[PDB]
């Protein structure tokens, strides 16, 4: 048959700067969505992109409460919800399946990009989560 | 009155999300839960254990009613 396209059983996925490996519960079927973030520097906004919805968003921002009540605990600074822009861009989120069921893959895409230090390859891994930072139940767990 | 930091609206950051909303919603009816779940924040002290209530927040600190307390 034809060459490679895709890495083998997975041993090389190259270590990611910023990009968690998040699951997918998905019609479109289950995979990867690794949630990539620009690192950039700016005056503090955080915005988010790839057709997405809302408790995307919202998991989002809970992992970023659990991230600044813990800068000091990785490697992000005193302050850095005013120095630094941090677009998030996921690849396929148009999706009412899809709830905010990776925001602790948006916290290791987050502390990762921030720390600068390298998000897992493969821990394929799913779960809503709280504000203060208890992780969620969900259902569902089987297509996860 | 309550052991507060005297400077907590002014250098202190605080987030708050609630998993509705988005529902319709008859008016005010968790404003006291609000209250003690900021005043539990605000001092890193846990609320009290299996307790539900429901209800408003007034300017002065008296608790306004809220109507159709049979559903809750």
């Amino acid at each position: 048959l034809g060459i490679p396209r895709y890495r083998p059983d997975k041993a090389e996925t190259e270590p990611q700067v910023g990009t968690a490996q998040g699951l997918a519960w998905t019609p479109v079927g289950g995979t990867l969505l690794t949630i990539e973030v620009a690192a950039v520097p700016g005056s503090g906004k955080l915005s988010l992109t790839g057709q997405l919805g809302e408790v995307m968003k919202e998991s989002a921002q809970a992992a970023l409460t659990y991230l600044r009540a813990h800068t000091q605990d990785y490697g992000l600074p005193e302050d850095f919800y005013n120095k630094v822009d941090l677009h998030v861009h996921v690849p396929d989120g148009a999706t009412p399946k899809d709830g905010p069921s990776a925001g602790i893959t948006m916290a290791t895409a987050i502390a990762s990009a921030l720390s600068r230090r390298p998000a897992r390859m493969d821990i394929a891994m799913t779960g809503e989560v709280s504000l203060r930072g208890k992780v969620m139940p969900i259902g569902g767990v089987k297509e996860k």
